[PDB]
């Protein structure tokens, strides 16, 4: 396989389906990347069995414990966790702000639990990342135009530093890919300047950053409407941190190819199970004697084998197996959503799928 | 298969190996029964993959949440948790004392979170138990001779009530088995009276009760030396709540056929991993870069796939996957211990195995 080749097989409106080929495997797009030293409560073989082609590696957590240098000495993240397919690593930038006494500078971020663009790229190399994210400065929402422009402009300077660090490391440049991140908050002219700056630098894929920040779906969709067409059409478009199932459908209708979020895993452990008729909270007493699977059509192993009543009891008792089964199902449901999206685009009926999906999911 | 048939295939000294045939499957003896609405952090297929033929069902937990009647309405414990092989259920007697404002009477135990012998047998029927334990009164250690005799005598009256309740329920008597429990603390004459009383009533198997209570291995072995020969030779001998690997080896040398305890699961979640060179605490810093499997010879899936260093990091971070992997390995190690015991007895070299095991395990 090549280092990186994105091929679009079918289109319907702004939606696309196709494949990214990389050394460690093929990624079917639109793709959902489960977030994980683990994808919580799941063995890697189980993540793969649900249909995931690629996972997202949480860099901020790993650079602290067990540390990037240690993981490198132990053979890299793939060997460490036992996942031999592609891994996309975030840059550490967002969580360094959300989770750390930070001091921001043009050089980078200094924090207590210095992360620069150069160090972020090096850490992702040490982890053995297949898709490396440029290191950027997250923009809070809401943001004033001046603050959004300043942060975006710094992020574009850091995008150039990220590109150069990546390219200067021969083994990384020859075996991994690098994505740039569009910033600019909700302002169309800043999104355009960022898209232009990233395209001048040149990346293997382009992320739409700064939209998983509590602005609401109407505003997110409005911003995607003008922001995705600014990105190069022949490269993957990655919406970072999104999202709920209807968000994903709407984002694909607007040209997005790649997705990640913690919602299926986190809310799974919290007792929320996704179904084609909308989410349910399995903790509710009305499931205590319900012998049906979590979802009536889901093909996952959990829905083949256990009832709502059993999982309700496990989650009520705080059982680890409750978290395992809820997470497997939710992750499988997301992958089955992506498969239905990919198939419907391939067959030129994605518009009808989106309408049918929403009618039933919000009924 | 018959309702119950215990067949001894080979003997060496007091040790025996053979099989219990039951409707739901065959149990290889000596047997170890993992303790579990779940065997914590493991799917049933994983418990089976480690080699378990039978699990122990925790009655006290289940009669509270979700309740025995509810589990019966949902189809019984096998269907509920997805384990289709034999299940031995304890009577609820021990945990009603350890975990509950108890009031003991000749009728039974009244408690806040009335459990009589009749109710305990009924609960085990409602759960769909394959091996039903008679309901007895646990004896504290140490115990005076008078108190040990009183408790044993009450337990023998409750053994008769347990037998009659079991036999009066046609579907239970025709499809399940019933074990009686020897009591009498550490006193040889009380152990003899209890063994005689149980044999007069007649049971499918005989448990040695009251020895998982902190008396130490020397005292336990001394009591097993005279207590096991009092039990019928042609029926299984079940040492309740035992124990560490060397305890199990010593108990088999003294005629025990069946074992349960929480140690591999509980201490697994605590970071203790069993190996043929003794237990290790994977949390210790000396494993942070150790690429070897938990144990060098173990055939389990965890030791095929992940390093000590990875599991060390998972347990340090409180990850659910850490508990899953530690538990699978420990449960597999116990089953591999039982297999080595069974094979060595079958081959007339169990004495040499016990000596070799101890030399290496305590080296
Ligand atoms: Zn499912
Ligand atoms: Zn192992």
């Amino acid at each position: 396989r090549p280092r990186f080749s994105f091929s679009i097989a079918a289109r319907e409106g702004k939606a696309r389906t196709g494949t990214i080929e990389m050394k460690r495997g093929v990624i079917r797009t639109p793709a959902f990347m489960p977030v994980g030293a683990t994808v919580k409560a799941l063995k890697p073989e189980t993540v793969r069995a649900t249909g995931a082609d690629i996972i997202l590696g949480n860099t901020y957590h790993l650079m602290l414990r067990p540390g990037a240098e240690r993981i490198a000495k132990l053979g890299g993240l793939h060997s460490f966790m036992g996942w031999d397919r592609p891994i996309l690593t975030d840059s550490g930038g967002y969580q360094v702000m959300s989770l750390s006494l930070t001091k921001q500078s043009e050089e980078g971020v200094t924090f207590k639990s210095m992360l620069s663009p150069e160090r972020s790229i090096e850490i992702q190399h040490l982890l053995g990342s297949d898709i490396v994210m440029a290191f950027d400065e997250c923009t809070p929402y809401p943001a004033t135009p001046s603050r959004a422009a300043s942060s975006m402009e710094r992020s574009m300077r850091w995008a150039k530093r990220s590109r150069d660090a990546f390219d200067s490391r021969k083994e990384q440049a020859e075996n991994a890919a690098l994505f740039g991140i569009q910033q600019g908050s909700v302002f169309e002219n800043l999104r355009q300047q960022s898209a232009d700056a990233l395209a001048e630098i040149g990346f293997d894929g382009y992320a739409v950053g700064g939209l998983a920040v509590g602005e609401g779906q109407d505003e997110m969709f409005r911003v995607l409407d003008f922001s995705v067409p600014m990105l190069p059409d022949d490269k993957p478009h990655y919406l970072m941190g999104v999202g709920k199932p209807d968000d994903i459908v709407g984002a694909v209708e607007r040209g997005i190819d790649m997705f990640d979020c913690v919602l299926p895993t986190r809310s799974g452990r919290n007792g929320q199970a996704f179904t084609w008729d909308g989410p349910i909270n399995i903790r509710n007493a009305r499931f205590s004697e319900d012998l049906k699977p979590l979802d009536s059509e889901c093909h996952c192993a959990v829905c083949q084998k256990w009832s709502r009543a059993y999982i309700h009891a496990l989650i009520r008792a705080g059982e680890i197996l409750g978290a395992m089964l809820m997470t497997e199902h939710n992750i499988a449901f997301y992958q089955q959503l992506m498969q239905k999206i990919r198939d419907s685009i391939s067959e030129g009926r994605f518009s009808q799928f989106a309408q049918d999906f929403r009618a039933r999911y919000f009924a």
